[PDB]
């Protein structure tokens, strides 16, 4: 069921990333833009570009009728959602199907199983996947939370079932703080996502965050493309990602891959997706959630595996079979550094016009960016400049390679996190892999 | 070996190769020292260097060819080794000996091995004694115009006259008939005198519609020699390379295996240390013949890097420090790689287009390498070297690499000067290229 033309329902670096793969496969790449993004670089490269609305950028790109009408006028027979925006919108996936447009991504059934994080955990217990101890499904309210927290033991973390981007979570150390924390997370979740359902889990001290990339196809096969360590986090936001996660010994790594493949087959998962785990000092691992879409840091997995994940997403959507797991060879080490237009100490946005742009290059350096000299970055809305990705034979060489690349990135007119990443590459804790999700919080 | 450890390297070169060398040197943790003439003060790699020495007056590319200035730069910067790149001093035997005199490691082969292969007519003789096939021709240099006449009849027309000290494609004349021979001999002999100070000519049979295939080798100080596969560089304009690729799909595995073993045998026969390239021509029956060896890194090395996973310059440096190369068995050749040379010349006429680059946006993406030192606002002196950069892609097979080249080329946006981008885009769409029906003369009959 060949796809001939694909509309990219997204913007920024992922639009350009997708465009490149789409055009290499000989398919047509259709782009959309709000009036704010009319200077976007990939608009120059696309087979057609459709203006989909007002520069309330967040808005227009979420305007389902506009995206649909663009697919139809442009005669796209498929939509690639990327990440953010409409990629996890169940209503969009259904609507696409009603217009006989192929959503590249999983079925609504699977997306629905994992969309509420407390239920997702129950679905995983049924599949025999380890989860953090906590509430069994959602909390009835602040008084069920008090009861539960005493049984589990403090500290605990309250989490929004409908939560994302680290919003709607509160770590609670003593019972005397609980009620306040509950209602603070409830309010934030209510306003942010329209759903204030909370669940509770044990708060793991200094966990490593480790995720497994899978892709599933229409025949029930599911492969893994290795695991990524995303522990270097500021305020629960990922700054630096790596594959493989060297913390893991071979045996644990195999357990984790197998666990993730099993979870995917259990829910009928098709397309690209990621299972996130927390790993404690025991090297015990716990499922915390599944992302039902491609993620920002997928490039790290591409450089160790030699797979084009977006190409596989497209082939799976066309009815093709994935390659055998035995053909996937993971090699060497890959690091990604997110370059954003923020001050490297405060992480406060730094919008403005780029007056000089000289991106790094070289063997096994991949700068994923839609930016260029004279481009204006609207940092309030997407401070992302680009992802700097390197690959080497081992971790030390990847770190040395990343530092040379970062040094070669020349950007004027705005501040960037470049200096944050450079000082991280030189930080003995980073070099020695002695850190965790709260490392930045205590430095 | 630990006493032979290199801490600091001076790059006696300019342009894209200075930048390419700089990156590898700094990733290894050694100091990269750059040099520049006054016309190159705006060069991008001078901002990335640990130190930069101005070595003289621009106009004369002489400053890069000024040995005292280069040695003085190395000594003021406390460089313990010099990386020569290609062109310039990379094949200057006197500069090599001078380096050893000042206790500076020259990253490249010994003066002996370089001397053995430097006269192209004598090199063929060395290859024959090593049991390497060569093209029938003169046995050493021709005595002169009359010896050429007699010999061309023996070996049969057409023949090609070649300057023993030749390079760049200068000092060569194809001769199809005896009537043209004498005039051709003198035209080439005098060009060769002007260009090289040596007029020595040799002769070989002119292969019709040849494919140009070369093998990349690296040798170490232990006598180990590895290959990094072979490259097809057949798409030439006036004997100049424009597009290179690896592997050469023209070949079957048995011929590929024989060509690899021949290159390995040749390098051992001459005790070759460092990166080097063996050049062959391949005729209609898939027989191959040595035409020359390049005792240095070449421009198109990146193609072999992408199919093999080897940083060739990194290996060069390890070799200079006394390390052993990896085993042949550990070298895995995979997929397919293509390189397009982007130059500041009109895509139709190939006439230089000097000027300021007012817009520069390079391609990128998975398995795409733009090797370039240019940037927006840079001025390209195309009269002096018109290289903007090399665009190199890799993919799982040839057709996929060609489709990737087209997308990468489409995304290369340059303004203010003309480039060969359109030449390359039209080659990627040319059915003869896709079908692998071309040769060194294809562009000439089109
Ligand atoms: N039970 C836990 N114990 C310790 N740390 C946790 C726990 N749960 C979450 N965290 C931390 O909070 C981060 C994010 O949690 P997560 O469940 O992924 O929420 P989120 O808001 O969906 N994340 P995201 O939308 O992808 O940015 C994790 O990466 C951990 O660093
Ligand atoms: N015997 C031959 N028969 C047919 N073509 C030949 C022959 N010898 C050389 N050529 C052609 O001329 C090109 C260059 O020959 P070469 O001997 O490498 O001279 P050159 O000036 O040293 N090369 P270079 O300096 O590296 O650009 C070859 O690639 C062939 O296209
Ligand atoms: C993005 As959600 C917490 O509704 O799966
Ligand atoms: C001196 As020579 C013909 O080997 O470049
Ligand atoms: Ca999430
Ligand atoms: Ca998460
Ligand atoms: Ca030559
Ligand atoms: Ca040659």
């Amino acid at each position: 069921m060949e796809i001939k033309s694909i509309l990219i329902a997204n913007r920024g670096e992922i639009a350009l990333r997708a465009l490149r793969t789409i055009k290499e496969m000989g398919k047509k790449a259709i782009c959309v833009y709000s009036e704010a993004d009319k200077d976007a670089l990939y608009l120059k490269y696309a087979d057609a570009s459709i203006c989909i609305g007002k520069a309330r950028s967040s808005e227009s790109y979420l305007n389902i009728p506009a995206i649909i009408a663009a697919a139809e006028i442009a005669e796209a027979d498929a939509i690639f959602p990327g990440y953010g925006f409409l990629s996890e919108n169940q209503n969009f996936v259904e609507i696409c199907a009603k217009h006989n447009i192929k959503f590249i991504g999983p079925s609504v059934e699977a997306m629905n199983l994992m969309s509420d994080k407390s239920k997702a955990k129950q679905v995983m217990q049924r599949a025999g996947v380890p989860v953090i101890p906590g509430s069994d499904g959602a909390l009835a309210g602040a008084e069920a939370a008090k009861k539960l927290a005493k049984e589990i033991g403090y500290p605990v973390i309250l989490k929004a079932a409908a939560g994302g981007g680290g919003r709607g979570m509160r770590v609670v150390e003593n019972e005397k703080d609980l009620e306040k924390a509950y209602w603070s997370a409830e309010s934030e979740a209510m306003t942010a996502f329209g759903d204030g359902t909370m669940y509770m889990e044990k708060y793991i001290q200094n966990p490593r965050h480790i995720e497994v990339q899978v892709i599933g196809d229409s025949f029930g096969n599911v492969i893994h493309v290795g695991e990524r360590d995303c522990s270097m986090q500021r305020r629960h936001q990922k700054l630096i990602e790596e594959s493989p996660a060297i913390l893991l010994d071979e045996k644990t790594r195999t357990r984790l891959h197998e666990t993730a493949i099993k979870a995917a087959k259990a829910i009928g998962y098709e397309g690209a997706g990621t299972f996130e785990f927390l790993v404690d000092k025991n090297l015990d691992f716990y499922f915390i959630e599944m992302n039902t879409r491609l993620q920002v840091e997928h490039c790290v997995s591409e450089m160790v595996s030699g797979i084009d994940i977006i190409e596989q997403m497209i082939k799976v959507a066309e009815g093709y079979a994935l390659p055998s797991q035995e053909s996937i060879k993971l090699n060497g080490h890959s690091i990604e550094c997110r370059i954003t237009a923020e001050d490297s100490k405060t992480f406060l946005p730094s919008p403005g016009k780029i007056t000089k742009y000289i991106p790094p290059a070289g063997r096994n350096v991949r700068m994923e960016s839609h930016c260029y000299q004279d481009y204006s970055v609207p940092a309030y809305y997407d401070s992302m400049i680009g992802k700097l990705v390197v690959w080497a034979e081992d971790r030390n060489k990847a770190i040395a390679k990343m530092k040379v690349a970062l040094d070669e990135l020349l950007i004027s007119g705005i501040k960037t996190t470049k200096d944050f990443h450079l000082s991280m590459m030189e930080n003995p804790d980073f070099i020695n892999n002695n850190y965790d999700t709260n490392y930045l919080a205590r430095h």
